């Protein structure tokens, strides 16, 4: 069941096709993230844009309003970073895979891919001599095994020529003298087995070094993918990471900074002076008749 | 239109009610985030759990499979941190506001809140004397302004007693001698204006220092909210921040580390030895007749 069997080079071709196939799988992967990433962004914009109105239409006044309104914009700034992740994840990352797939592989309108077909042919052609000789070997194997079986079990009928009687050769026509040619039939057939056996062994190197050729070419092509794939996964990581740009870490410094900007005393004192006992007042005193 | 008017202390009571009202507003805010936060978590679990199958059911083999499978778990670890944010945001943060609201304010089955009603009464009672005296002042204002108007325009009809004729007082009954009592009507009425005017000015301090009492008590209560609110917003920030636990930063170190664990050479060499030219093989040689 090895690579060195009559036909099992197919998996190295299934690979090349699967090569182009993964490229597809991955692009879909980065896609289905972008959607999920963008899904958070839009809802952080929902909750931000929405609770900005609610807070900025009473009844929270003064500082602690701004302290609370700091949250609205943190959601916005974060929602921005995920929107960047998305715009990075699709416009840069995916269009690399898409572009490499296009450049590495080449479509054949009649057929799968030139890179799958060509490699497949090379293997097949190097296995052309072995293909035929393994068929000859098997015919020669049967030819000798079946012609041989006879001699062994058909001299059990030759020995019978002495059991009952069969004295004169009148009754022993080829009762015994079938095993003359039958044995030579076994021996002349064994020679073609041995002969085709040798031819196999002599041309094994040619079958081997020829299959290694097409295979080593498949490793070049496979490597060149794995190389590229390692890289793009690494690129996707950078892009997925919001700890890379301090811009993330900056946001939650502003939130705390703004939230410390609270000063309940000032808020209290404002409401006194604008809406309470601080408010000036025209104390009644005197009015005259005019007009 | 000041705090020192007949009735405009209402805004300091509208405040206290709005106090309990914000507590509600905020709890809803942290709620509608938790949902939105949890929304990302669940989809990062979707994309993670889902693309794990897809990758771990061919055709990606060897290292770069694990490199790619690193992403599935990063989504999981991140999705975990948002689930913590949520479980933190509701079980700890919201149940603080909910609990403080319950403890600070007290329901009055017949009425709004004891803290709104009581404060309202105190203001109203300190404005009981001013309320009445401002009504007396206004009656006294009209009483004098209307009784006065007469004398001025009704001595224009007294001067007429000399224009045409009206010699004997037979025709000048109270043609001229209405302005005798009419003037004294103006002067006796002006006295009650001046008298109620003084009473106002003397008891203004009592109206002032009495309203400041109930107001300074409203500032205590308001402050005690703003104090608590500043704190909880700060607590929500800590909880919203994934840059606080390195656990976030750790995840994207593991992803890069695992993704560098890729080694295309090993993957290539594996596929050779397990599925290619490396595979051992029983090269044809000889078979004998048995059975």
């Amino acid at each position: 069941d090895s690579f060195w069997e009559v036909g099992n080079y197919k998996r190295t071709v299934k690979r090349i096709d699967d090569g182009h196939r993964l490229c597809n799988d991955l692009m879909s992967c980065v896609q289905e993230r972008a959607k999920i990433e963008k899904a958070y962004a839009q809802q952080l914009t929902d909750w931000a844009k929405r609770w900005r109105q609610l807070i900025e239409k009473g009844p929270q006044y003064g500082s602690l309003e701004r302290a609370w309104g700091a949250m609205m914009t943190e959601a916005d700034k974060v929602s921005e970073l995920h929107q960047e992740v998305k715009n990075s994840l699709l416009n840069e990352d995916l269009e690399k895979v898409k572009n490499w797939q296009k450049d590495a592989y080449h479509k054949q309108i009649m057929g799968g891919f030139k890179e799958t077909k060509e490699a497949e042919d090379g293997f097949r052609k190097a296995q052309k001599p072995w293909a035929k000789k393994m068929k000859e070997l098997e015919a020669a194997k049967k030819a000798y095994h079946l012609a041989c079986k006879e001699e062994r079990l058909a001299m059990t009928r030759e020995m019978n020529s002495k059991t009952e009687q069969s004295v004169t050769p009148e009754q022993q026509k080829k009762l015994v003298d079938k095993v003359d040619k039958c044995r030579q039939d076994v021996q002349k057939t064994q020679e073609k087995y041995e002969k085709v056996l040798e031819d196999v062994g002599k041309t094994t190197p040619q079958y081997m070094e020829g299959m290694e050729q097409v295979f080593e070419q498949c490793q070049q092509f496979e490597e060149k993918r794995l190389v590229f794939l390692k890289e793009v996964l690494l690129d996707i990581k950078r892009h997925l990471n919001l700890a890379e740009n301090s811009s993330y870490m900056h946001v939650y410094r502003e939130l705390e900074q703004a939230i410390r900007g609270a000063d309940a005393q000032e808020d209290l004192r404002w409401f006194r002076s604008t809406s309470g006992p601080g408010m000036p007042m025209n104390w009644p005193q005197f009015e005259e008749w005019n007009p």
